[PDB]
């Protein structure tokens, strides 16, 4: 019936979840007290007794979680340093001082705005696998920023490029969101690729 | 064995939330579910299907909330009408036009904030039940709030209190937070309880 139908589809979504993580266990046990909540009967262990174990077990999962963070910013610092270095090679690539490195698609003529300038451009940004985290085209609009108030890479870029122009820029993780990355799509230590089109400089 | 332990917990957990809620089903298609996934095998749905089905379920639970909470606010509109009625009577309970009333713990001797300035206080907050809901107590520290900035009540109190008054006063929702409070402690249309002691007035 119905309700069969559901029920499995709610255990089923639950159950992927555990495994993925890292929830060893024995749904025989755990179906156990399922039961026993929902028939509102004595439960086989004491609000405290669960209680300390449950909170063993979220610190447990913490320690994992950390565990893999820091093992994915070890990870992506290194294949962010070889998507450079096989970048600095291709094709029209300008590696900058700063370790920024970007490639021209098309120069404007506009001028370059100053630290303090207000720009407005259209941009899209992904991570080396193609992944967009972002971009104007989802919105349609333009978006509009203070040169300094954007992470350093952006900040590093725009102070070079003519008002008018579309450059692909390549941002080391130190110039983007570094080590740190609790965020969106972004994780620790990435380098990220930005597709940048000024279009227009307020020096105000 | 620990982990036979813990699964247990977890589930006893999960299944007490479910029903407490509304989640009618059976633990047996359930725990089938959730074997499939953590086994990887071929899951007895399309990730389409179920997602289709628990998409309906999310839908239909909010239907359900907001049942409840349509309901609890006409409840505790009902209950904060009987308890200032009651309390109108109470020995030392002082009625103003706007509904509010107050009781003089003890007077003080100060000057009485305007609308404009910055008050400083140490209070607690209940609901009728007598949960707090807020004090400064737990913070051992007075708070200071500029007059018009606070809730209707208080503002309407505040601005009759001689400056080291403490005065315990009683709220209308629609001086508090009224129908709406998706908030901590406090629901819809509940009227509350403030026990305000007026420091000083920084007539800033
Ligand atoms: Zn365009
Ligand atoms: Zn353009
Ligand atoms: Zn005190
Ligand atoms: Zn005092």
């Amino acid at each position: 019936t119905d309700k069969d139908k559901l029920s499995y589809s709610i255990g089923a979504d639950l159950g992927k979840n555990f495994k993925n993580q890292g929830i060893d266990v024995n749904p025989e046990a755990m179906a156990k007290g399922m039961q026993d909540a929902m028939s509102g009967a004595q439960l086989a262990l004491t609000e405290q007794q669960m209680k300390d174990v449950l909170n063993k077990f979220q610190k447990d999962l913490m320690a994992k979680r950390t565990a893999e963070f820091n093992k994915k910013a070890d990870e992506n610092k290194v294949k962010g340093e070889a998507f450079l270095t096989e970048n600095k090679n291709k094709p029209g690539v300008v590696v900058l001082p700063s370790g920024l490195q970007y490639k021209v698609i098309n120069s404007g003529n506009g001028v370059k705005p100053g630290k303090s300038d207000t720009v407005t451009v259209e941009y899209t940004g992904r991570l080396i696998d193609g992944t967009v985290f972002d971009s104007t085209e989802k919105t349609g609009k333009p978006a509009t920023f203070q040169v300094s108030q954007v992470i350093p890479g952006w900040t590093e870029a725009l102070q070079l490029m003519p008002a008018g122009s579309t450059w692909e820029i390549y941002v080391p993780s130190g110039l983007a969101y570094g080590p740190r990355s609790v965020g969106g799509p972004i994780g620790p230590n990435e380098t990220l690729i930005f597709k940048i089109h000024l279009i227009s400089v307020k020096k105000s």
